């Protein structure tokens, strides 16, 4: 496998959230050592992923994959905490954001127990403090809710790097969430068949250097 | 029987990721003033023949272009979209004169449709015919992720205007017209025959072709 010439199309699964972290990061490499090299983001399903590196119709998966062990190695990349955000045109703003306020608001929430991501532990503890009323919408997508909260008066509960990027480029306003909530755990993911795939050893090795606190080159 | 005073029906509106931030929002007033505990639910496109999920239940309203959906199934035209490209403006092919040979020799995102059968595939298939392959340097399914990519990249990016427009007013993307002739898009809401007569179906429905889609939110 060489970069300087290879033009391999590596598929990545990942949220829409983590597609739009990594593909970012990936493309100065891209750029400056494999011109012809193509990064397809994919995204996840409902079926089993393991079965999907295994095939090798997925290259690498990015995330936080729970259920990923047999046959999958991993190697951890970095850390989330949560947040919530709402537009600074939000009722709420004022006096904040104490749980009791909180079950007053109307709330997005980003489902995740379809997809198998480790999301799903954050969705699991919002419904149960939250009255079902106070649900308003409902999406599988990160980048839907982050915009939706940017244009309606609704509470979103996310990954502090997504919160971040929005907050500084739109309305967003950050707030803790009243709610305790478990660190996640960032990884990427192979299957063993590919271990040793030149290709792949290349890309993880790439995915492994990149600073996931600092913007993309 | 259903009353949105009342009802605590959770709507299930499959779209794509750009549909859905579309029309979440431009629901959220009427939600709010005539139906408090009603909720909406965006739902992901998949490989699967949409006209099931319509037909079983699992989805309430399929909003988009879907040009395979017909028997068994009803639609109403809401809108026609036309496409332009966008570039970042820190994008060094923001100086000169972006025509076809410029546009062709330029690095590309692109939202791939084919797989979930919408509209968008046209465009796509356009695009693959049109650009040297080793212009093509990130693919994705999802217009968001495409838009945010091309933020921080120099990479075009060729998309329906209205999900330019929103980007633009940002002021990290640029518009220009695409340089080719592209397909018109007629926008459009499908529902199974089966609810057709669906009070809460038909509610979400006149709903939805009362919104306003050439202005923001409510
Ligand atoms: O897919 C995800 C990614 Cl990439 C990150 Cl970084 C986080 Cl924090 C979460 Cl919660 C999900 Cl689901
Ligand atoms: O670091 C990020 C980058 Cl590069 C993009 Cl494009 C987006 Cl959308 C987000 Cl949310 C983050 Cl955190
Ligand atoms: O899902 C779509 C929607 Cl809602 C619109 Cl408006 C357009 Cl123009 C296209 Cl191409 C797609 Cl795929
Ligand atoms: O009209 C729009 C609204 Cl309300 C949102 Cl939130 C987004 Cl992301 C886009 Cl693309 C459009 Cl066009």
């Amino acid at each position: 496998f060489d970069p300087g010439t290879s033009n391999r199309n590596f598929r990545i699964a990942a949220s829409d959230f983590g597609q739009a972290l990594m593909l970012p990061r990936l493309y100065a490499t891209l750029e400056e050592t494999a011109p012809q090299v193509r990064v397809t983001g994919v995204n996840l399903r409902h079926g089993p992923l393991v079965e999907e590196l295994e095939s090798g119709s997925i290259d690498i998966a990015f995330g936080g994959f729970p259920t990923l062990s047999a046959g999958i190695k991993t190697q951890t990349l970095f850390r989330e905490e949560y947040v919530c955000v709402m537009r600074q045109s939000h009722p709420a703003l004022t006096h904040g954001l104490d749980l009791e306020a909180f079950r007053q608001c109307r709330h997005i929430i980003v489902t995740a127990h379809e997809f198998n991501h480790v999301h799903e532990q954050v969705e699991a503890r919002l419904l149960e403090l939250l009255p079902p009323e106070s649900i308003r919408f409902t999406t599988e997508n990160f980048l839907v809710s982050a915009v939706i909260a940017e244009e309606t008066d609704v509470i979103l509960t996310i990954p502090s790097r997504l919160a971040r990027w929005f907050a500084n480029r739109g309305g967003l306003t950050i707030f803790p969430v009243p709610i305790e909530l478990p660190s996640i755990e960032v990884k990427q993911y192979w299957h063993e068949r590919y271990d040793k795939d030149p290709g792949n050893i290349w890309l993880r090795r790439v995915i492994a250097k990149i600073g996931f606190q600092n913007p993309p080159a």
